[PDB]
């Protein structure tokens, strides 16, 4: 059920060099990649290759996977390629600032997690699977989305010449699916809440230790939470472009829950776009500030990503008090 690239497809990317210009600009957080499409893949094994060797991966091997992501990620407005990329290479910045806290492993397996951690949505919510029964949902109970994503990367690293991890021992191997497993689950915002929640009374009680597995899984669950919202972390005029392809999405959902007679959430009503200043004020109040400021205490050097964030909460309170 899945998408091999053509031979031609990774064959041009190995063939990639990236402008210095870029390189330098990587490393900034605030760093949008939308500027540069046809660039995207190579940006990506860039990333790979300045955070765990040139070196680390057989790059035949890397080729034939990325590809093989791109081919297997919809076309649908928002969860898409770009923001496989997107939530990457914010995972890429953390970690660059972080990187002797993390082994490895670890980095190998956040960044693949990353690229992977949304793969083949069709841009339709958990809420509605389970809600109008979909298969994936009597299937996967809950996380429902996740764990077909997780799924999904798993059937490509099963592809001939795809599995990039051959190389690590049987130990490290299924310790790096665990990894990125937990990675792509913790992305499911139903489990953010306790996350958070829990983070911030281990770090209020000086509770916390990052050589405490069940902690470190845990601290890796909001990196994953700050890479997935990281739009609301970009110059204003980005951020709020990001946002029309999330509610493109959302009211093509809410016009399905519509033709079956249920009333969807005035969020994913496209007849209540007036709403939408207010529901984003209160997202970023309730969850998007909150996980930042978390990440931030718990990890100081990625605090532009608070700060910019807080310039969006400016931008959109401004919107309401009709200013835009
Ligand atoms: C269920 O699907 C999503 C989950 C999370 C997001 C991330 C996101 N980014 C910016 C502003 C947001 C604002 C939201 O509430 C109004 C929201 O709902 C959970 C998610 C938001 C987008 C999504 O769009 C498809
Ligand atoms: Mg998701
Ligand atoms: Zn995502």
């Amino acid at each position: 059920h899945m998408s091999i690239c053509t031979s031609e497809e990774w064959q041009g990317l190995m063939q990639f060099t990236l402008p210095v210009r870029l390189c330098k600009e990587i490393e900034l957080f605030h760093f949008d990649i939308g500027p540069f499409e046809n660039m995207w893949p190579g940006i990506f094994v860039y990333m790979v290759h300045r955070s765990c060797g040139t070196s680390c991966f057989e790059l035949e091997k890397l080729c034939r996977f990325i590809m093989s992501v791109k081919k297997n990620y919809r076309r649908v407005p928002y969860h898409n390629w770009k923001h496989a990329v997107t939530v990457a290479h914010c995972m890429y910045a953390i970690l660059q600032n972080n990187h002797t806290l993390f082994t490895d492993l670890e980095r190998k397996g956040l960044l693949i997690a990353c690229l992977c951690h949304d793969l083949d949505h069709r841009g339709f919510s958990n809420s509605y699977l389970q809600k109008f029964d979909h298969p994936l949902a009597a299937l996967y109970s809950t996380s429902t989305m996740e764990q077909h994503h997780f799924s999904q990367t798993v059937s490509i690293l099963q592809l001939e010449g795809h599995n990039i991890f051959s190389t690590l021992s049987s130990s490290e191997y299924e310790q790096v699916l665990e990894i990125i497993r937990k990675a792509i689950i913790a992305t499911d915002l139903a489990l953010y809440f306790g996350n958070r929640k829990q983070l911030e009374e281990m770090y209020q009680t000086g509770s916390l230790n990052l050589n405490n597995q069940s902690h470190r899984d845990r601290v890796i669950g909001l990196m994953m939470t700050a890479c997935d919202l990281c739009s609301v972390t970009k110059l204003w005029p980005v951020t709020k472009l990001t946002a029309n392809d999330i509610y493109a999405e959302f009211w093509a959902e809410g016009d399905e829950m519509k033709k079956l007679g249920i009333q969807p959430i005035p969020m994913m009503d496209r007849d209540k776009k007036d709403e939408v200043p207010q529901g984003q004020l209160g997202f970023y109040n309730a969850v998007a500030i909150p996980c930042y400021t978390t990440l931030t205490q718990i990890l100081p050097p990625t605090e532009p990503l608070l700060k910019a964030c807080r310039d969006n909460l400016s931008q959109w309170e401004k919107v309401i008090r009709g200013e835009e």
